[PDB]
């Protein structure tokens, strides 16, 4: 029973992996640690969420956005390791959101990422996390997600 | 008798707080190999978030220093829960801190020294760390700061 | 041999003197085979050359120049730690912070100043993943801060 089967059972198709925005690699590996560059909420090559939590998007939409960015991040991890069953653990999630001052519910939005990790990787998806808000995002994305995996 | 981090906390008159619950569906710490890393730690005292606002607007630099010190005390409580005896930590090799800072203030590195100085006070040479610092406009719980620690076991 | 040092020479780049910490922390630390710097600034001859905000005070090409200079500072730090830059197996990660005005989202182009220098100087050993942030307030009002992670 693989992460891939769970994606199928959840009705989730892994997107095509997006190109870097600059002269960097989409992931790197040091020893047993695999880490992604920033992953966006793309669907069918379109950046679906462009704006700010609390102003343009509700918390439930932010949740959806972090879920989709994480699906993109998982696509990136699959590209890197072939079979997602090779991943011993997704030990760390780090996420950035653009958030209006009137809203401090961004940890709920980032649960979109956390929840998918647990859904797809099970106990292997239990992770620590970091959260940031930034005023300006690449592509005006609502969010950016980074994953760290142990092989 | 023994020069443990715990004895230094006692000597400093510092009691470790109870470890706060996660704000979402994540672990308070994770371990990969010999690397133990916390999730975000807040300046809680007796279950109350003591600093809520922005450096330079709501809090002075010395208050930010105190806030980062308290968040780091919380982070040390988290580490103690994870490893039992803080003597088991070979080094706190990295501190990463976030503050909410008003444009009129660039003395946030001095605030984050509240964290760095406590790591050195409590862990001695094992507390020597590199560090990252960020400012963010919006914080969870409107906290003035958030601290993350990374330790080698 | 073609080495990072020889490539710096070829690019006409001199490594700056390594700046002091802004607080009670180490300029780098090491866990296992992983070396990680603290924040590195765009210093030239001991002067912080870029103080302000991308899109407001500095253009994208100036941001690129700033990130390049901060990265040259970071490489100076790496050379101090490792002695010979050939001993670095890889610069596996770059993490950069910029202060950026709402009117500008071309900060990834500015951070390419850092990414491009790593590739120019370290070649294949300079291929890295990266993280980018924007923060409203920076230490020393620097335009940018760069952090490097190297495998030893
Ligand atoms: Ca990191
Ligand atoms: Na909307
Ligand atoms: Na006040
Ligand atoms: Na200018």
């Amino acid at each position: 029973n693989t992460p891939e089967s769970r994606l199928v059972a959840a009705g989730l198709e892994l997107p095509e992996v997006a190109a870097a925005l600059g002269n960097y690699e989409p992931y790197s590996i040091v020893g047993s640690q695999l880490m992604t560059s920033g992953q966006f909420p793309y669907l069918q090559g379109k950046l679906l969420y462009q704006g700010q939590l609390g102003a343009d998007y509700t918390v439930s939409e932010g949740y959806a956005a972090c879920r989709l960015a994480t699906l993109n991040a998982i696509a990136q991890l699959k590209q890197a390791c072939g079979e997602l069953s090779r991943i011993k653990q997704i030990y760390r999630l780090e996420g950035v959101l653009n958030v209006h001052q009137s809203c401090i519910e961004h940890p709920k939005a980032l649960d979109g990422a956390s929840d998918l990790l647990l859904e797809i990787f099970g106990e292997a998806g239990r992770h620590s996390r970091m959260i940031w808000t930034n005023p300006v995002m690449p592509l005006n994305s609502l969010c950016l997600v980074y994953l760290f995996a142990e092989l």
